[PDB]
């Protein structure tokens, strides 16, 4: 994902 957030709010995706 983008940073770490694996919300629906960054990238999508688990970070």
């Amino acid at each position: 994902c983008c940073t770490a957030l694996c919300s629906r709010y960054h990238c999508l995706p688990c970070c």
